[PDB]
């Protein structure tokens, strides 16, 4: 019948060396929150939830902000959250590079301020799903819905959605007087996963495929994606991993295009409350923008050459 | 002798129909705070607070932040606060539309940020004032006096103040180039209102009467209004209110103009730690702008037509 | 082998009459923050910190955000940080005004939020240092070296850096259509100190001389400085405080010019988190910029004339 009020957080600092660039130090996404969770009866619970950020570089704001209520029925989440996309993710266990492949928020940056979210646990057979409250266009259009499962070793997920920006930025050109050309642009997405548990090893496959339409013009990209990848906790403290990560662009103008990701690194915990982390990413050609959660970065569209990137971690857990 | 430290908040969230709009879900104005307060002796104690925003929506920012003297001769309090003014309000008993009718804090929005504050109880006879520091025309000039008094179930107050703003915002043409109207601005503004407590109901009456006058400029804006409203304890835990909200604006020039805001509804509380609410709002009809208090909504001067709204929350207090 | 974890902070009040200007009132910089402490063994301890402002103006936001790592070999801290230089300081001890003469931060304001920053002590010999990374010329150039040691009652330092920024403003012009002017500018510092306690009195002195070059120009500024300045603790909680400060700027253009700052001023304490200030300011003449420690306040460069300034603080320290 009582609650728990858990106040969390981390302070991720990182050391990095990207192709073609000087050194950074600084905070990574450092955050802090507030989960408070009550539970009513055997039919009902609440919870209240509030994340903020702590990076070193602007302004700090919300991250999150959730009412949750929990019944026979399911878990309705209201208000700013990651997507149902983002929670459920797909094959990628890095912290810096990697998480090319998915192509759930080519538009959405894995977020949507204004969503209704559903949950449903079950003897391990499991449905999420979420929508996207455009409040006059002032935000996006967002609806998903995915269903996964576990069969004892194996544990298998798919589903999709469709999210649209109608006024998306999908260039510039200046002319002395700086202007960028929006664009109304749908991202409709599917994905299958599995992850396989050998004791100490896992290995994971994900293929993503995606169709970006625009209304008013003939424009169309169907994008094709195989992540694969694993991890391996080798000595008490110590886990690596790995990921090669292949996306394909067709244009329907004829035009063809890829991109290919490798990354390598290893996760020490001198405790639970303390990390350390050491990764190197190779990439070569073509993304449309992806997210990579372990780190929380935003990579917006690009095309990538000759591309080696090392990085270095260290978080305190609370 | 000793102090207390309050840790206070609360967490809202509203799902809201408004006139000619779609739904809206988020945050409502969720803010987190601390009051401490310390007794140093009978004649002697002393408080420090600090509120801060947790919107789903901007950068989050510091709401007041005070130093607080409490005397034999009265409470001084120093730095960013609302309003005596808004301290004060009058009778309006809405969680989302109404407050229309108080018309104190047209160019204000129920605020400034560096102002002293002077309060003084009796046997309970009490008076409230106020001036704000411009702090050389970065910040309005305000100055406020109220006074009240209970005949033990009934109770009155009266006062008003004088805000003025040397570059508010009372238009724009843009033409191609997009550009604001500034012009300088005199709110002068009274208060009479009465609330009669019968034990579960309450009846409330406030008359407010207002004058802007514009320096280099003929034009002046007569309004006075009256507010009515109530609430009635029905069952263990629910309340129901409402008000009727009746301006009216003569300007000098001739035009003669009105606006009416009704609404209806209900506050149950699981606890008191956790609330939900319904609301309507019929309005129609100019104002010239208004706070409501308990959603901490601005609305900015506007007439409405054939006006329907709604709204649903749910706050989490601590 | 356990830690610490304090959680800490200011609320600053401040009312201020300076030269020309109107009364403001206000926060002053107040901030909060969480000092995180782990000594691991004997030869290894860990550090957290994170402080943020809550002043009653912008945005709240991150000041500090570090990782500290001490050993045999001295603690290594990294990330948003203050300037080695402003940890170091020089014979300042004002709550406002004053601080002209310590030459190390016209460029920095400080502070360089990417930064290595190393600390030795010893059997009372100590050293400091500090590297900026410029993440591209999104940050300054900084490298910063400061040696010291106590002699029983006499305090000595010794130091400097070379702190650049490639587009630094120099001026304005505007022309209608408002434009400022950058240029690279390298400010090449150094200083000596010394502070001698007499029971209850303090006596400091310190000397900065610097040089402004600027690339692809000629011009060249050299700064010569001296602070004197003290502290006496007259009765039980009270501390009285003074200073004079000259500068003289030989620009190599033959323009000479000067600067003078005063300040007397007292802090009674009713305890330890609660004091108040009171402090008097004259200043005459040219500063090329400056930070006031004690206040936070940031003096952009300018010529000041017949130039009186009171302040009274009011702080609740936790
Ligand atoms: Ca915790
Ligand atoms: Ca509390
Ligand atoms: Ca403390």
């Amino acid at each position: 019948d009582a609650g728990t009020v858990d106040f969390y957080g981390q302070l991720r600092t990182e050391l990095k060396f990207l192709e073609d660039k000087d050194p950074t130090i600084g905070s990574g996404s450092s955050r802090a929150g507030v989960d408070a969770n009550y539970t009513v009866n055997d039919s009902l619970a609440l919870q209240g939830k509030v994340e903020f950020a702590l990076k070193d570089s602007g302004d700090m704001y919300v991250r999150n902000h959730i009412l949750g209520v929990k019944t026979n029925f399911g878990k309705f989440s209201f208000g700013k959250q990651w997507t149902t996309s983002d929670d459920v993710y797909g094959a990628d266990y890095s912290y810096f590079f990697g998480g090319t492949g998915l192509r759930y928020g080519t538009l959405s940056d894995a977020l949507h301020d204004s969503q209704v979210k559903y949950v449903y646990e079950a003897d391990s057979f499991w449905v999420k799903a979420g929508y996207g409250f455009p409040e006059d266009n002032a935000k996006q259009e967002l609806a998903e819905l995915y269903v996964g499962a576990t069969f004892g070793d194996l544990a298998v997920h798919a589903g999709g959605g469709q999210n649209r920006d109608k006024a998306f930025k999908v260039g510039s050109n200046t002319v002395g007087t700086t202007t960028d050309i929006k664009a109304d642009v749908t991202n409709s997405y599917f994905e299958v996963t599995g992850e396989y548990t050998i004791g100490d090893a896992l290995i994971g496959v994900t293929y993503y495929n995606a169709e970006l339409d625009v209304e008013n013009n003939p424009l169309v990209i169907d994008e094709d994606a195989i992540s694969v990848a694993g991890t391996y906790k080798v000595a008490d403290k110590t886990k690596l991993y790995a990921g090669y990560e292949y996306v394909m662009q067709e244009a329907n103008t004829g035009a063809d295009e890829d991109g290919t990701l490798v990354y390598l690194g290893v996760e020490y915990k001198f405790a639970s409350w303390a990390r350390v982390y050491a990764e190197y990413g190779y990439g070569d050609g073509t993304t449309l923008g992806y997210t990579n959660k372990g780190s929380d970065a935003e990579v917006k569209a690009t095309k990538v050459d000759s591309a080696n990137n090392f990085g270095i971690g260290a978080r305190y857990y609370w």
